[PDB]
This record gives structure tokens, C-alpha cells and sequence, in this order.
């Protein structure tokens, strides 16, 4: 982006080079968090509202005190000879980073609130265009300084890359890749705030098209796939078209009215297990592919019929990614019973020890001893009743 572009600006001078450049972009970013709290937190707090300053500027404080802090043990440790105790200070930060959470989640509507309030008020108009002259002379509006905290949180590991590349030391090199991992995993907390945001708003968008549906989509996991279908069952055996939304735990069978759906058909996925038909194929004919759902005692099986081979791919591996999200690997192992779970609150894996990253199912959580842990960790957790 320009804006983070504008802002910031031998073998082992390239090594040299890139410490030089860390320290001054942190300095140059520890400032752009104070001249957000100078220019223009103070004498707007003079204009907008309590709840409108909460809002627009979320917790930038918070970040300002975190990356103070930061930039003086990021100085003690590149000013000490070596420069070997520079990885440990990214070690410890980055558990202190942790308050970016709120900031990362909250980000993209302080943006749309703070455009609002602007927009409402020329004399909030004006003040902001004031602010800009006395802190960048007009290069750049609040708008795009509050998005700035988080193209920051995303250059940490391209900055690490670049140092660790040009370190020869095999031990300072192996030191600087832990500091660089956990750098990575920051980024990584970032994308899984964006895209559970993104799931929140598409449930949303759902819940407004689904008809004669007395219940929150957020109870039901993740959307999968929603499409056009024809659909049997053993007592109506006679194609029905329908039109279907997967959710991990739940199957959606809705006939279309333009753009509302009435519900006609829930299928709740705990009881329900997928089987193949390979018997329409070579892609032969329209809605000739097939595959069955049917419920684990005998009681219903459904006959799912899509227009293309393609589609019936598509959507049996759906069913199956559903169904292991409801039932993972080693989910009863050591005593436990882990089922899906979405925690309000920052929580760790009992297993490894990390976060459980996101703002919507972020993982599992055993209903007997209530232990939380990562997909891919239930076989490593404690046994049940310790
Ligand atoms: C740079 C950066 C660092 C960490 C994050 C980040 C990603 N996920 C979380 C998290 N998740 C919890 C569930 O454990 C729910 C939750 C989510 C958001 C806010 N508050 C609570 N807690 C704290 C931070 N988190 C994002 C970006
Ligand atoms: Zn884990
Ligand atoms: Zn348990």
C-alpha cells in the first residue's frame, strides 16, 4: 500500500543494514501512534462524543503503551555488542501484541463510523482536515492512519526474513528463525480475524434470506456451500427442487422466491452420514449425479441430486469436511468428549500451549472437564478428569 509505502523511509552491511531499518521503522511507527493520540485523539475529544472516541479509535492507547515499551528493549538489545538477545524481545512481544485482537476485529467498522460522523458535520469535516496539517501537513487523513497499525502488524516477518537471510552465524540464524516463526503466527492472527469477520457477516446475510427458520445459522458452525439441488426421500420419492445451504453442523432444504427461501427441510449432520452413488456418470446426463445422506439408525436417507459431476465433486467433499468438523480425529480419545465450540474470551490449547486464533469456532472444547484445544491437538490433550 502507498500510504505504509510514504510513510516509512557489503555481506553483512545487508545484515547491519536491515537492524538499522528495523529500529528506525519502529521508532518512525512509535511516533505515528503518537501523533494519532496528539493531533488528533485530544482536541477531537473536544468535538465527538464519548462512545464516538471508543469507536473510531478503539484501544490505540493500549497499542502506543505495548510498542513504548517495545521500542526500549528492541534498543537495550540491538545497542548491546552481538545483538544475540534482539530474538527474545519478538518472543516476549509477541504475547504482548495480543491486544491488537480487539484493534484487528473492530478496525473496519471504526472506518465506517468515523466517514458518519464526518459526513454528518462539516465542523467535524473541517477539524480533521486541521488535525492532518498539524501532524503531516495533509499527507495523510485520519482515515488512512488508523488503518496503519495493522499493515505494521503484517511487515514483522518481511523484516525478520530479510535479517535472518543475511545472517551467518548458524546459531544467531537458528535464534532469529524462533523470533521469526512467532512473527509469522502474528500474521496469521490477523487473516483468521478478517476471514472469521467476513464468515459473521455472510451468517448475517443468510438469516435474512432463510424464511420460517426460528434460529441463529451461528449455532451451526461454518457455511460450506449453498446451491440448487433436486432432492428424494424414502416416503416422497419423487424429485423436489430445492435450493440448500451446508453449514457444518446443519443442512438447510429451502425452495426459492426470488431472493427469500423458505425453509422446508432441516437436517441436523451429528445423526447423518454420506454415501456415494457412482451409478450416474461419465457426466451422462443433467441431475443425473447422485449421492446419499442417511440418518445413522435407518430411519431417513435422502437421495441429493446436482446438475454436473462437477457439482456433486463439490459438494461430497463439503459434506465430508463437515462431518470431520463435527467428528475430528481423536475427539473421544483419553476420556474427552470435543465438540465445537466458539470462546468469547482470548483462550489457549491445552495441548501446545497456543491461541486459539479468531473470533468465531476457533476450535474444540470437551463438555466433561471443559478443556479447550486446536483440530489437530485433541489426541495430545491431557485425559479427561486429571
Ligand atoms: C496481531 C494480532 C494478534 C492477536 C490476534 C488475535 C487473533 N485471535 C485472538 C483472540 N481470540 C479469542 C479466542 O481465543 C477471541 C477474541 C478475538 C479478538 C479479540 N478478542 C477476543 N484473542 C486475542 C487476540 N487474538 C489478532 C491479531
Ligand atoms: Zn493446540
Ligand atoms: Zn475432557
Amino acid at each position: 500500500d502507498e500510504i505504509y509505502e510514504d510513510l516509512m523511509r557489503t555481506e553483512y552491511d545487508k545484515r547491519c543494514c536491515c537492524l538499522r531499518e528495523i529500529q528506525q521503522t519502529e521508532e518512525k511507527y512509535t511516533d505515528t501512534l503518537g501523533s494519532i493520540q496528539q493531533h488528533f485523539l485530544k482536541p477531537l475529544q473536544r468535538f465527538l462524543k464519548p462512545q464516538d472516541i471508543e469507536i473510531i479509535f478503539i484501544n490505540i492507547e493500549d497499542l502506543l503503551r505495548v510498542h513504548t515499551h517495545f521500542l526500549k528493549e528492541m534498543k537495550e538489545a540491538l545497542g548491546t555488542p552481538g545483538a544475540a538477545n534482539l530474538y527474545q524481545v519478538f518472543i516476549k512481544y509477541k504475547e504482548r501484541f495480543l491486544v491488537y485482537g480487539r484493534y484487528c476485529s473492530q478496525v473496519e467498522s471504526a472506518s465506517k463510523h468515523l466517514d458518519r460522523v464526518a459526513a454528518a458535520r462539516e465542523d467535524v469535516q473541517m477539524k480533521l482536515e486541521e488535525c492532518s496539517q498539524r501532524a503531516n501537513n495533509g499527507r495523510f487523513t485520519l482515515r488512512d492512519l488508523l488503518m496503519v497499525p495493522m499493515q505494521r502488524v503484517l511487515k514483522y516477518h518481511l523484516l525478520l526474513q530479510e535479517l535472518v537471510k543475511h545472517t551467518q552465524e548458524a546459531m544467531e540464524k537458528e535464534n532469529l528463525r524462533l523470533a521469526l516463526d512467532a512473527m509469522r503466527d502474528l500474521a496469521q492472527c490477523v487473516n483468521e480475524v478478517k476471514r472469521d469477520n467476513e464468515t459473521l457477516r455472510q451468517i448475517t446475510n443468510f438469516q435474512l434470506s432463510i424464511e420460517n427458520l426460528d434460529q441463529s445459522l451461528a449455532h451451526y458452525g461454518r457455511p460450506k456451500i449453498d446451491g440448487e439441488l433436486k432432492i428424494t426421500s424414502v416416503e416422497r420419492r419423487s424429485k423436489m427442487d430445492r435450493y440448500a445451504f451446508l453449514l457444518d453442523k446443519a443442512l438447510l432444504i429451502c425452495k426459492r422466491r426470488g431472493d427469500s427461501y423458505d425453509l422446508k427441510d432441516f437436517v441436523n449432520l451429528h445423526s447423518f452420514q454420506v454415501r456415494d452413488d457412482s451409478s450416474g456418470d461419465r457426466d451422462n446426463k443433467k441431475w443425473s449425479h447422485m449421492f446419499l445422506l442417511i440418518e445413522d439408525q435407518g430411519a431417513q436417507g435422502y437421495e441429493l441430486f446436482f446438475k454436473t459431476r462437477e457439482l456433486k465433486k463439490k459438494w461430497m467433499e463439503q459434506f465430508e469436511m463437515a462431518i470431520s468438523n463435527i467428528y475430528p480425529e481423536n475427539a473421544t480419545a483419553n476420556g474427552h468428549d470435543f465438540q465445537m465450540f466458539s470462546f468469547e474470551e482470548t483462550t489457549s490449547c491445552k495441548a501446545c500451549q497456543m491461541l486459539l486464533r479468531g473470533t468465531f469456532y476457533q476450535g474444540y472444547r470437551c463438555h466433561r472437564c471443559r478443556a479447550s484445544a486446536h483440530k489437530e491437538c485433541l489426541g495430545r490433550v491431557p485425559p479427561c478428569g486429571r
